[PDB]
């Protein structure tokens, strides 16, 4: 039942120790072990530890060349198969020594629990993946939802490093163990539901993100050689009390075709139609709702257009205001244009001799007006506020970039009841996952959807309040919050970051490197998980949180294979997760075989 | 009586020494110790010390395969248990070496004392916590009053490491045992009184810093598990010379329940009701007691709008100071709005024909006028004073966003008698310990109230002098007082720092890590305080008053153990302090249960 023995060749110190591995018994790089020693009074002391090291000496051998005769039975040897322990916890926390010869043994039982610091977790705990024997590794709760501590932070090389996927994993976890329920009792109303909570997440890379919504056919195929070759007692999802099924109560998003002139509206989505729902803004909501600032994140050295951006916004929100009218464009009633050089066809005038802005080129062409030719080209000067022109025209030629791209989101000449129905609302009572489909928008428009979306949910929970949990999962975090850039999409996760807690928004965000984030962003994650990282980057200050022994280790990382790092437990541990039981692409989604 | 013997197989020298551990007996880490040596001449010299390694080695094994039949006693091998000793004091100063087989012995009586420099506490020492066998560590109250000591920093992974719990524990101390008393009376005149010490503390994260006027019911069932398991005399705090009571004079203070449009004023407590009194700040204290800065505290580039904020600060004292009614708004004369897109409705119009101010949006909106409308745009030159349009806006549009969720708090509707009574002062006559709840706050609301406050009794003390002592209890110095930032809440944290020793004003801080908060602060704690510390922040510059020894010791430390350093003690101590005699949250107060 033992697995070895304390070594007295090496140094007993309390916090790291050798033991002799026993003959028939074998251990594993990241093996959790417990070893029991006796105080001079008799009373115990336990000691519970992970392998860090492991090793095999051949004794007596003396010269190297005798293995021939040695492995004949001519010549004696003898094999020392060593570990190296690293102290995790003390239980009765005396910091002693163990005595050479005390009994080494797997962590198995209770004793795992105090290994893992499970009776720090009490209820909270949930399945965070499987552990070398199968035994599921629980990760506290408290330290995601905000009532201990923060977000979570995945890092990894994209592609090798499962991050996106395990994100994922993590959700299934959340809302299938549970866990907002047991942790939901903590008060009646601090925090409250596990029918509560919603996740929001957006589809960048293109197309991989949808099929949520059909479950992975390949899953029990890739997962039967794992639970085959690892000898498992089960699939694991039993193993963890996770059930091996699909995303429940989806809600898929897409942009609208990127109709050029057409009233019809349907979804971008070649691959997947069904299921589908457009989404748009309307011009009226965009000046309303000060829409402005988000299509401005540039990512790069740009200038301080803050005041330009700041006055517009100022004078598109009390215009939109003035509207008295239903229509979802914007009517302004102060645009002449006797050689400003747009057509006079297609604009609707209102009854009362206004203009009415359907499209966002329309919008932007009634910006350039007031900016740069109210009279005579040098504009308009309530709107310009003395600002210089050249910083005006860089405003406007960022939004002439893209405005081809955005222009189809953007729609004035929608009717109402189309606006009620296709406005975009992660909040959705009935839903708990929406997807965001950016994957056809552009670089520019992608963070104009991911800005005004986040910041919608971020003014949500201050108006309302914190009694139900919201997941943001976010890959791609340092083009979102850039380390040294500053804009309004960074701006609102830093809110998210800084303020979720409390305000009951979970960011689980995922960059290939943490030192190309925002380093407040990367600090108030509570939960830090590492993919297969990059050689260059496991000695980089962003990833001390792995001892030495975990960088060599984290160079090889097998996709599946994450090491999780969290409050309660000193050391990164080691966890593999099942394949996911929802479709990652098309193919997946097979109703009648292959 | 003796513990061990000073060894010949290592160096020894005066600085650090080895010693074998006598068979029967057990020496921890931490274990304070003391060896008596003999010169030549026949003087004693005495050597006390902190054990920093502790190990045990098999002697006379030769292979590590040997270690099964060695525990056997097939095989000969002794257990060689052997502790590393860093010395911390020499009574007579002779820095000669201990001679090897000298005797090692717990430092317990007297002996303990002179090693941590209690003498040179004198009656300034007071219980700052639990020694490794039951016996109370020694502070030096003099290093926190501003005498010869300052301010206190606790660091410390938040939600393990137990800073904010420390912090009221010492607190506690610092109150129930007389210490003032004892070090106020070597002048009276000078530095007067344990009646007079006070305290002011925040309740950001929840509602769990309310119930501290009430006991703990669960602290007996906890703490009698410390006690059984640690084979201790009795309950720590009889230990101590401390009572586990609550604090005896506490007054709550909450925001006014978000009132919209509500004359009726209540506290936005929903779990505790009774004992709490709301808060409030009045339009007309606004101006005169130049609360306008603390609005703007972003901590992050901003912008240089101290001339815009100086100018409005300086017109709203003048205009505060012509006011001659007894209302809490601000009478204004020359706002006229002929289409400034204001209400018509109840503005209090004075009866000499001036406008009331009693909410702080119709301020802002009177700034609006005087700075962005009064000549068609152009401004008072008395209020612009020649400040460009955008930096105008920006002041006015960073006083809109702010200003739905400062509004329930300055308000100028509020009569004078509702006004004198709800004025938070944390200096309140009979009141020993102040608690302000801005949880429900925004993050700006939050840092506007602790910056006035903390201001408003720094200006008291400088006006008034130093013969009372006002402990400021907070935690998450970074986002208070961050590195790089610079903001006024900043400012008056670095004051209370480098001027609050002979002010009366003493900090006790707590951050995760210090090294993101500002160097000037940390750098005046006199007092230095770690929780379980990162593994990546334990090697930063900011904590090389931990000696490498501690490190790895320091990665694991469990709840309530902590690591002070004190500038008398050469190294830190591990201490353990009890649990809370005060409740922590709701359900501690009245659980009725076991
Ligand atoms: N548990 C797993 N084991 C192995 N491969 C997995 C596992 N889960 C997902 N994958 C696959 O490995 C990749 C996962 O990477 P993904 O998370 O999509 O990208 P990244 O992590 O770089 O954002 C995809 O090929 C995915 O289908
Ligand atoms: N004396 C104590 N010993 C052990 N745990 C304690 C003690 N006092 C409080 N705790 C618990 O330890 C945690 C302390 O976290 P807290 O102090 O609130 O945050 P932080 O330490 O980051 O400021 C809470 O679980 C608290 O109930
Ligand atoms: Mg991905």
């Amino acid at each position: 039942d033992a697995i070895g023995m304390v070594l007295g060749t090496e140094d007993v110190t309390p916090t790291v120790f050798w033991f002799a591995v026993s003959h028939g018994a074998s251990v594993g790089l990241d093996d959790l072990v417990v070893v029991e020693t006796r105080k001079p009074d008799g009373t115990p002391v336990r000691f519970y530890g992970l392998v860090d090291n492991v090793r095999k000496r051949h004794e007596g051998v003396t010269f190297e060349s005798d293995v021939e005769d040695v492995v004949a039975g001519l010549l004696p040897a003898s094999v020392s198969y060593a570990a190296r322990v690293l102290v995790t916890r003390v239980d009765p926390e005396n910091f002693i020594p163990p005595q050479p010869g005390d009994h080494v043994r797997h962590a198995a039982g209770r004793e795992l629990a105090m290994a893992l610091s499970a009776d720090k977790m009490e209820e909270a705990a949930f399945p965070g993946g499987l552990l070398a024997d199968g035994q599921p590794l629980p990760l506290n709760f408290r330290f995601i939802n905000g009532e201990s501590g923060g977000h979570i932070n995945i890092s990894g090389i994209s592609g090798v490093a499962t991050k996106t996927s395990y994100a994922l994993f993590l959700l299934h976890s959340i809302f299938r163990s549970g866990v907002m329920d047991r942790t939901a009792q903590g008060s009646g109303g601090r925090q409250s539901g596990t029918a509560g909570g919603r996740a929001l997440i957006f589809n960048v890379k293109g197309e991989d993100l949808l099929f949520l919504d059909k479950p992975n056919a390949r899953m029990v195929e890739k997962e039967d050689k794992v639970v085959r070759a690892k000898g498992l007692s089960a699939d694991r999802y039993a193993l963890l009390g996770l059930p091996a099924e699909p995303f429940r109560d989806v809600q898929l998003l897409a942009p609208p075709r990127a109709g050029a002139a057409g009233t019809a509206i349907v979804p971008q989505t070649d691959q997947r139609s069904e299921g589908v729902t457009p989404f748009v803004f309307t011009i009226r909501e965009f000046c309303a709702r000060r829409m402005l600032p988000y299509v401005f994140s540039d990512a790069s050295a740009s200038l301080n257009l803050g005041f330009v951006i700041g006055n517009i916004e100022e004078k598109l929100f009390r215009l939109a205001a003035a509207q008295t009218g239903k229509g979802t464009g914007l009517i302004v009633h102060d645009w002449q244009f006797e050689d400003s050089e747009t057509p006079p066809e297609n604009l609707d005038f209102s009854e009362l001799g206004g203009v009415n802005l359907q499209t966002f080129e329309q919008l932007i062409s009634y910006l350039e007006y007031k900016l740069l030719e109210e009279r005579e080209g040098e504009g308009d000067p309530k709107w310009v506020l003395k600002q210089s022109p050249g910083t005006l025209r860089a405003f406007t030629r960022r939004l002439r970039g893209v405005q081809k791209y955005l222009s189809p989101l953007i729609r004035g000449d929608l009717t109402p009841e189309q606006a009620e129905g296709y406005r975009p609302d992660p909040l959705r009572r009935g839903i708990q996952l929406t997807v965001v489909d950016i994957h056809a928008l552009s670089a520019h428009a992608q963070m104009f959807v991911v800005g005004v979306l986040l910041r919608e949910v971020f003014e949500y929970k201050e108006r309302v309040g914190r009694q139900d949990t919201v997941f943001v999962v976010l890959d791609e975090l340092n083009k979102y919050a850039p380390r040294e850039g500053d804009s309004p999409i960074k701006d609102v996760l830093l809110d998210i970051a800084e303020r979720g807690r409390s305000l009951g928004i979970i960011l689980i965000g995922a960059q290939q490197t943490a030192s190309e984030v925002e380093r407040r962003i990367v600090s108030n994650a509570a939960i830090r998980v590492v993919g297969r990282l990059d050689l260059a980057e496991a000695e980089r200050p962003e990833y001390r949180f792995l001892p030495q022994s975990f960088r060599g280790r984290a160079g090889i990382l097998q996709p599946g294979t994450m090491l999780v790092s969290q409050p309660d437990v000193p050391n990164p541990v080691l966890v593999n997760y099942p394949f996911p039981a929802w479709a990652t692409r098309r193919d997946e989604v097979d109703d009648l075989g292959g």
